[PDB]
């Protein structure tokens, strides 16, 4: 797996962010994650969070996995980094979002985030509070 560079266009909700990416506007879902709605608890706070990460970022890198790329809806499949450090891991380990789908060979970042997700659950925070 390979970091490629993108730009933040625009973060959208906890768990989706519209990045320039090959020239052209694209939606990012992160992927073995999710958020919930905003219109649900911790909705509001995992967006927040979201939108701080990206946005406070120098340098956003946008990393594919093995399997499919993008979901039916046309957003792109990813790992998302802002400075280093994973989105989709960061938000597991503060408890704003389970572990979820792992599917279509997408799973290089499993054992990585349900680890995460195991010390967030341990700490009872957020969503496991
Ligand atoms: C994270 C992810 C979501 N999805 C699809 C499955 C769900 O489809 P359906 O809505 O058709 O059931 C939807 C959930 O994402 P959201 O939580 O962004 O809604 O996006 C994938 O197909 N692959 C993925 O890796
Ligand atoms: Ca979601």
């Amino acid at each position: 797996l390979h970091k490629e560079p993108a730009t933040l266009i625009k973060a959208i909700d906890g768990d989706t962010v519209k990045l320039m990416y090959k020239g052209q506007p694209m939606t990012f879902r992160l992927l073995l994650v999710d958020t919930p709605e905003f219109n649900e608890k911790y909705g509001p706070e995992a967006s927040a969070f979201t939108k701080k990460m990206v946005e406070n970022a120098k340098k956003i890198e946008v990393e594919f996995d093995k399997g499919q790329r993008t979901d039916k809806y046309g957003r792109g499949l990813a790992y998302i980094y802002a400075d280093g450090k994973m989105v989709n891991e960061a938000l597991v380990r503060q408890g704003l979002a389970k572990v979820a789908y792992v599917y279509k060979g997408n799973n290089t970042h499993e054992q990585l985030l349900r680890l995460a997700e195991a010390q967030a659950k341990k700490e009872k925070l957020n969503i496991w509070s």
